[PDB]
């Protein structure tokens, strides 16, 4: 079990002004840090925001949050159900800023929610440093759907936060699952949720990107694709070439030939985003995230499971013969994988 620290610096808060936090599992002997950030959409204006408060408070608030997690796949002490890192310190850290972790905006006289992603991911790094994290020799920033994305906005921020202190020992490094979005037309009429939200955030990207595309045109950092390219700590990136929340942006719900041809023309563009990202796993199957799911040892692309092809990245970063990094699938249509979750 993991236990809940709600974060000391009370200024960093949850979207209704109570206290962030996230929960750890020590493991005394490592020097492997895994912090995990969790998912779960967004909300772009007050109405929208409003109605999650009503039925999705548990991430917008601390207030109802249990006191105990249990860990649950790459978060699994079990060496069965966590082959890749079970000896690890164990990090989940709640989301529950509604902003895609980018936000630096406090609740005020003139905000009625405080949206502070970017900056509760650096009070718990800053936090931790005092209870174990300043031995560390590898700090994972992992999350998943909304939290995949959080990754790439923020893992060069962690490097650069840690290099400041006087840590430029620790290597920061980024896991990125389901959050490797396209901004491709809707099958029926994300990109203006994600501007809309920006500025009723105040959110934050990563320098270099927001150097290319300047003011106004930040949305295009928080797309896998435009903002991968910009960072250089290195990122292994996990995504499902047909996932449901992509599906369902696009308004994709007996396939007919129109259909059919959009779908595979949405697995052909993942996959070649994809093509020279050399730390990636990308199965042919309709669902969505995998990393903390008990079962994520169970799909492979190629012959190679996830927690194999994050081992042989982490010996990579130390080609390995018979121990592969890049796995992207080739059949063009959902499921043609037969190790696809069912
Ligand atoms: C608390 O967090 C805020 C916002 O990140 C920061 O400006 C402030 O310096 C922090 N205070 C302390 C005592 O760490
Ligand atoms: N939910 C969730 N995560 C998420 N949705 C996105 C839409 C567009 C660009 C990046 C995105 N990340």
């Amino acid at each position: 079990d993991l236990r809940l620290h709600l974060l000391l610096n009370t200024s960093v808060t949850c979207n209704d002004g109570s206290p962030a936090g996230y929960y750890l599992k020590e493991s005394r002997g490592s020097r492997r840090w895994l912090l995990f950030l969790e998912g779960g959409w967004y909300c772009f204006n007050r109405e929208n925001c409003d109605s999650r408060y009503d039925t999705m408070r548990r991430l917008m608030s601390s207030r109802d949050w249990p006191r105990t997690r249990t860990g649950t796949g790459i978060l699994s002490s079990q060496p069965e159900e966590n082959p890749y890192w079970w000896n690890a310190n164990m990090v989940f850290i709640p989301y529950c800023s509604s902003d895609v972790w980018s936000g630096a905006s406090s609740k005020s006289e003139k905000n009625e929610y405080a949206f502070m992603g970017a900056l509760i991911i650096q009070e718990v790094v800053r936090e931790l440093l005092g209870r174990g994290l300043s031995g560390a020799k590898v700090l994972l920033l992992a999350g998943s759907s909304a939290g995949g994305t959080g990754v790439l906005l923020n893992v060069d921020r962690v490097a650069e936060q840690l290099e400041k202190l006087g840590y430029p020992a620790i290597q920061v490094r980024g896991l990125a699952d389901s959050g490797w979005f396209l901004d491709n037309k809707q099958y029926r009429h994300p990109t203006e949720a994600i501007r809309r939200g920006i500025r009723y955030w105040n959110g934050v990207v990563p320098e270099r990107c927001r150097r290319q595309f300047q003011e106004g045109e930040e949305w295009n950092c928080f797309f896998g694709y435009k903002v991968y390219p910009t960072l250089r700590s290195p990122v292994f990136v996990v995504q499902w070439l047909f996932d449901e929340a992509q599906l369902t942006v696009d308004n994709v719900h007996p396939v007919q030939e129109g259909l059919r041809l959009y779908i595979q023309n949405l697995g052909r563009e993942l996959r070649h985003t994809l093509k020279d990202v050399p730390a990636s796993f990308a199965p042919a199957c309709l669902s969505h995230e995998i990393i903390i799911r008990s079962h994520w040892t169970d799909v492979q692309v190629k012959g190679t499971s996830l927690p194999r092809a994050l081992h042989c990245w982490d010996r990579s970063l130390h080609p390995l013969k018979g121990c592969p990094v890049h796995l992207v699938d080739s059949c063009p249509w959902p499921h043609c994988n037969p190790s696809c979750p069912t």
